[PDB]
């Protein structure tokens, strides 16, 4: 498909230091930003709905750190099996019944609470501005990818 | 209303010069934006079939300028006008018949093609990071309110 062309030359594009300190700040503070997230969304109210009990707290917070160190963390040849999940999710949140503008929100809360933890790294401006960049293009492909299905 | 207030925080929290350049970058290179968008979006099948015509190519050129330049330069005080502006976007996208994730996709392609703009500005690493910070989050904060329509 013409979004695993994009997905992947954006992973092949991305040097090594650049892909290294993406996957670094993914596994340091994915857990942070899975609770974040939570949070957040939960306030609200078109999304508190679909929030009701600690089974699928817990559930949402595992499954948004795997997703965040996966597509941060992505490889190549993960680009495939990425874009299979995207589909998966879908899936689930069709079946709830969420808005596709409510799991949007929830992409640019993720987007919003991933930049202080880049910030605030000990790397150098140039390093956290390409990181960023990886990040923001890498969940934003990851988005069009879960909402054109 | 919520998002007058997220939007406002945005605005509020980054500071004077790095807005300041968002700004500049914006009015600036809005011009090429808006052609490079349209350039890129009809490439998708499903977009271009609402660029048939001169006169659609044409206007919507401008008004994607204009938008640009509104929210990449949004001051405080705007934030209540800019808010009706995306509403009427959605309007106009409604009764065309353009589906969401096509909206999405053009998002997505203007957050991609504004970064090698920053990127080759003359501004310092820290700046570029800070500027390219506030605008994606602009950006994504407009489309929240926009697609939700
Ligand atoms: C307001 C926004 C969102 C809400 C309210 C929401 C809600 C939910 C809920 C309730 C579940 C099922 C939990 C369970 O199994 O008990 C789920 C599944 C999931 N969501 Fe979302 N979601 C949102 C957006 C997102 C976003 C932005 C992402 C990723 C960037 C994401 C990734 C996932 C994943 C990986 C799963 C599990 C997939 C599976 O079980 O197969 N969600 N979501
Ligand atoms: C694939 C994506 C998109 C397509 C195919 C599309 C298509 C169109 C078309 C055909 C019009 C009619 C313009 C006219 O006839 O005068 C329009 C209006 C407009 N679009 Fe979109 N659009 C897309 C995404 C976007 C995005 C991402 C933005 C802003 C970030 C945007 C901003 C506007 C504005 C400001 C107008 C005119 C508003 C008005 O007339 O009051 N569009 N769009």
């Amino acid at each position: 498909g013409a979004m695993k062309d994009e997905w992947t030359g954006l992973v092949e594009q991305a040097d090594p230091p650049i892909r290294a300190k993406a996957a670094e700040i993914a596994v340091a503070h994915a857990h942070y930003l899975s609770i974040e997230f939570y949070r957040i969304v939960r306030i609200d109210p078109h999304a508190e709905e679909f929030l009701s009990n600690e089974q699928v707290e817990r559930q949402l917070k595992s499954a948004m750190e795997r997703w965040i160190i996966n597509v941060l963390s992505a490889q190549v040849d993960d680009v495939e099996r990425l874009i299979q999940i995207q589909h998966t999710v879908a899936e689930v949140h069709a079946r709830i019944g969420i808005p596709v503008e409510i799991v949007e929100m929830g992409f640019r809360v993720l987007k919003k609470i991933l930049y202080p933890v880049i910030f605030s790294s000990d790397y150098s401006a140039a390093e956290k501005l390409q990181v960023y960049h990886f990040s923001i293009n890498s969940i934003d492909i990851a988005m069009e990818v879960m909402t054109r299905a």
